């Protein structure tokens, strides 16, 4: 890949990491809640898929008292992620100009 | 530090302004609305979060008595912050050249 | 002001005609088919809003005979309009030389 | 005719091969599933379509054991082909010195 290619790519390996904390908070930010529906670990895990993808299609979400702010820093985390990726996005185009010669 | 790294934060706090304002509206715009579900200045707040993101997840959605340009303004607001920032990333790629001097 | 900004500002014009016609084959769409909840007329309008910034909570979903088409029509105008500013945002970070010199 | 629509214009044909082929795995993923919803053949591309537009909506979910990497794949699909359109619309701020230039 390329300088600003592997930068990108430490940026994807980060948003993983997010996602095992996301795993772990999800079933303590619902052990307790009014209307909980999160429970076990082995499944809590795949709910932390389905957000930080910044597609929340619903299934399971955390209620109040868990600190609703457990979903939204997990999925504005994944917003600095692919946000940092124009680094690489802004670049694209430029190629272009190598393209134009074979440089 | 920077210019543009400033007026990036600058646009964050204007969003949670926004969401502020947006519990305030949202409570008393529901209050007369069919179906609402969203109620209380305490978890109207709760809901804003999210309708800023503009990803919902699945805990709560207005109306249409509401005036759900209620949301509208809310998620477009979102949108524009997240968009607004930018002016941060599309130097990213910029800073390549200035490694390139070393200087 | 800046051509990036009158030619960003007429794409959002763009994006409020799909609506127009969205509400008008919405109503259409879903009135005749199988599972269809949408109907109304002054109640297709109000669909036809958030859902072309996205988001997902259009409060209603399609189903297949209306042409899953209207939706997804409507959806991927949206990106192309909001994606489109994105020559005005790019030009923002450009303004930092410009601070340089004091020009 | 501009490399750069070609470019873009090509990322989305590929997003409609991994359609159809997410969509063969979507619902034979689901088929085994508890409390599986997407259990039907010529639907399952329309439930694909959104998905890779990256919305879902609200007509259906995957399950845990349909393997929620193939929604997920889905998705990174849509982001990852739409994404690198922006290098024609970053390229579109720089069309601005031919603009000045009037030719």
């Amino acid at each position: 890949s390329a300088d600003h290619e592997r930068e990108a790519q430490k940026a994807e390996e980060e948003l993983q990491k997010v996602l095992e904390e996301a795993s772990k908070k999800a079933v303590e930010a619902e052990r307790g809640a009014p209307g909980a529906a999160l429970i076990s670990y082995p499944d809590a895990i795949w709910w932390s898929v389905e957000t930080a993808t910044t597609v929340g299609y619903g299934d399971r979400y955390p209620v109040t008292e868990e600190g609703r702010k457990v979903a939204e820093q997990v999925m504005k985390a994944g917003i600095e992620v692919f946000a940092l990726v124009t680094a690489a996005l802004a670049t694209d185009f430029v190629r272009r100009e190598e393209e134009r010669r074979g440089h």
